[PDB]
C-alpha cells in the first residue's frame, strides 16, 4: 500500500525522499552511510531500492538512510492508510 497505519513497522509502499525531499540512499548501498540493517540481514523488512522502511519499529514511523552524507538518517512523509 502507498500508505501507513500506525508506525508503519509493515509499510511497503514506494516513498523514497525524506520529509525535506532528499533522496534515499538504497539500503543495498554501504555510501555515503553504512546500514545497520541492510537486505542481508533483514530480508524480511522490506528492504527493497530506497524506499523508506521502519526495520527498527521507530515510533516516529518510516524512515532511510539519506544520500546527504551529513545527514545519516531520515523521515519520510507517508499518507496515514
Ligand atoms: O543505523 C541507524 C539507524 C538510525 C536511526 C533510524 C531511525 N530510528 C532511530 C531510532 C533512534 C533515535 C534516537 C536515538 C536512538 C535511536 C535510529 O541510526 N542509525
Amino acid at each position: 500500500s502507498e500508505c501507513k497505519t500506525g508506525n508503519g513497522k509493515n509499510y511497503r509502499g514506494t516513498m523514497s525522499k525524506t520529509k525535506n525531499g532528499i533522496t534515499c540512499q538504497k539500503w543495498s548501498s554501504t555510501s555515503p552511510h553504512r546500514p545497520r540493517f541492510s537486505p542481508a540481514t533483514h530480508p524480511s523488512e522490506g528492504l527493497e531500492e530506497n524506499y523508506c522502511r521502519n526495520p527498527d519499529n521507530d515510533p516516529q514511523g518510516p524512515w532511510c538512510y539519506t544520500t546527504d552524507p551529513e545527514k545519516r538518517y531520515d523521515y519520510c512523509d507517508i499518507l496515514e492508510c
